């Protein structure tokens, strides 16, 4: 009589113990994938970053109309897709955020275009050697940049790494085809 | 509990920047560009609240939909489909809060403390320090 | 029958710790290679 | 159960290091523009 | 998990030092051409 | 384990997310969130 | 009558676990306030 | 009864962290005076 | 319970960093006064 | 790559072998073995 009661309850103990084991392991399984992902993206936030070689600009009449930045893959970074990066423009006039546009040259408006300089891809920095030129149109994001102005460009990659550049038009553009912003 | 406890820690909002528009001589808007933190699931900005600790006021802004903002905040998207929910790592939204409406028009040097509170409780903090010289600036960088 | 329950749960703890231990080591290994480069 | 606690703290530790890494780089980026100017 | 954090921050220090080194060399290069002329 | 992505759904594009729970006969479940690399520019094979 | 004994011990086990859960969080509550300060 | 086991283990890492906390601060204490002098 | 161990170490880590800041400032303070004279 | 900003154009030159060069540059070896890679401190490449 007493043994019969022990048998049925013993099954209950085994089933309950298996239930508790399931809760622990599956929860640990969820956290492992969440934890593993965070380490990769957070390291991606710090490592994948854009370095700006130099920023020159074509000169029309007597005011800069283009702001071309030569950007390169930073030190120890993975692929940097520029077509998914945003550029913030805080200048003497407007205060917008420029997103990528598939070809425009002169019709960039409130966007930016990336023409390749060195490499295979024309929007994806792969190796250290590859350099990409970012095309931004001055007299369409605001107005043609005047003599001795300033622009606050923060090229932000998709992973959050910000590269701040301060373009400064030369104080005088007397008979210059292009300057070094 | 395991999912939400991880959610409380994981889904966080990182503030890319904060630029305010300048009218006459006062930062009348305060725009915040937010992004998903490292390894964060879908963050909904509609069910989020912002605490405004400023010089003259101290309230907690909530969400709204479309100049006529007052004691709320509105989110206009910048990159990536939806205009209230962060889905991928590459999406950005702008948080609009009419500064002269939630209190008085922000003057030079006046600092504002913000705490964007996600739905699951994760908090981010920002100290927007208005430049102490607004003379002849179309838009500043708080 | 209290002893039976402990034995099964004990196996879960060792597995859970191994899962948590593995996550840290591989994550550091990724950061080690990333940092060295 | 101890393995569970390690993972949640591990996520926070990575996030804080990312936050600290942000301040160092952004401030350096700001000074670089000011310094070259 | 303190080892996890120090890896990420270590990367930040290296990048910041390269940023500061970049400003120094570039400014010296500018003045050298200005000085030589 | 061989699995045809272009037959269970579609050819996994960039940034795609697939969640797998390999469950043995007895019931034990192993979860693995496969993460397609963010950009597939010039990669013959990748590490999901 | 084995089931009857099973139930009473089960009641105590839930109460005992509640004590340990209480101590852990309340102690963590103190260090949280101390750590923030 | 698993709560009782947690309590003893709970007490352990309060002391262990305090032991780890103490050595870290004191080793900074020696470096404090040496650097200033 | 791993959180409890983390919190105590966090307090020590903050205090140690404060000490290092103190010596780095005060020694810079003395050198300024010696430099000015 | 070498950046040219003259009185007229402001382009970015890249290496195109065998020339005498449109918008490219060539590297002859003044002193050394390799004519495109500076290996030691003594090599001079034009
Ligand atoms: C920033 O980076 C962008 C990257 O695109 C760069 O863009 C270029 O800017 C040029 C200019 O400075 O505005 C543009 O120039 C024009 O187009 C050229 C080409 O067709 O792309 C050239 O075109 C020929 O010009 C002759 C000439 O007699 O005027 C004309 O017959 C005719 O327009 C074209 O004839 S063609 O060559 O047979 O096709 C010419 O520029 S040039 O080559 O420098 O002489 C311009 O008309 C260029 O298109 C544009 O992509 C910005 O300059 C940077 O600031
Ligand atoms: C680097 O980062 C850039 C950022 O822009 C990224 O660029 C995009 O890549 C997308 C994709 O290749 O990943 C391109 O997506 C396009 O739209 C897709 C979808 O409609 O959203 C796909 O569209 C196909 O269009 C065909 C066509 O006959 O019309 C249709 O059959 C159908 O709508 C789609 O079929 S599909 O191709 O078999 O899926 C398609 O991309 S795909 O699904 O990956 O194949 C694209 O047309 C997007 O245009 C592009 O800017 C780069 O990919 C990154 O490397
Ligand atoms: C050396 O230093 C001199 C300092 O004078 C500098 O050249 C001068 O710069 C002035 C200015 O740009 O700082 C030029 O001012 C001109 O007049 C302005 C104003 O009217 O007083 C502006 O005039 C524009 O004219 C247009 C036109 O269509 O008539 C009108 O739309 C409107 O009146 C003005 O529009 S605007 O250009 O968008 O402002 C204009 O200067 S501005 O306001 O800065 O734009 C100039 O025409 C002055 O002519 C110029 O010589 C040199 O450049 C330095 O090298
Ligand atoms: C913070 O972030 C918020 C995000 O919304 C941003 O808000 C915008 O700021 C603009 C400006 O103040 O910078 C506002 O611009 C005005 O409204 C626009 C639109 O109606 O929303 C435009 O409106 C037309 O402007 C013409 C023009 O001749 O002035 C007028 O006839 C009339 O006001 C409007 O006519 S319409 O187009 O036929 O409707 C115009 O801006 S524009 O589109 O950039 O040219 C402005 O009048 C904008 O409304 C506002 O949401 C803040 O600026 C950031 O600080
Ligand atoms: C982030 O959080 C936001 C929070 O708003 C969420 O966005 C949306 O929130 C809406 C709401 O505020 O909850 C949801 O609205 C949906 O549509 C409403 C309306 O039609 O516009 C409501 O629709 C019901 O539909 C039934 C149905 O039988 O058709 C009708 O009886 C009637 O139209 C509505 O009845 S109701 O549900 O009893 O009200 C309803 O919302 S409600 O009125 O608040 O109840 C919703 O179906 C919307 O779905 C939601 O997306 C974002 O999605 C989050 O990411």
């Amino acid at each position: 009589q007493v043994g019969i009661g022990t048998l049925i309850v013993f099954i209950a103990m085994v089933l309950v113990a298996a239930i508790a084991a399931g809760v622990l392991i599956n929860t640990a399984g969820y956290l492992q994938s969440k934890g593993s992902a965070t380490g990769e993206e957070a390291s991606a936030q710090v490592s994948n970053r854009i370095n700006i070689v130099s920023a020159y600009g074509n000169v029309x009449x007597x005011x800069v109309d283009y702001v071309n930045l030569t950007v390169r893959q930073a030190a120890g970074a993975d692929n940097i897709n520029l077509x998914k990066s945003t550029i913030q423009w805080i200048g003497p006039d407007x205060a917008t955020t420029l997103t990528y546009x598939x070809x425009x040259x002169x019709x960039x408006x409130e966007n930016f275009t990336t023409x390749s300089i060195k490499g295979x891809x024309x929007x994806v920095l792969v190796d250290q050697s590859d350099r990409i030129k970012v095309i931004m149109y001055a007299x369409x994001v605001x107005x043609x940049l005047x003599x001795g102005x300033e622009v606050q460009l923060t090229v932000t990659t998709q992973y959050g790494s910000k590269t701040t550049y301060w373009a400064q038009v030369p104080e005088s553009l007397k008979d210059k085809n292009a300057v070094x912003l």
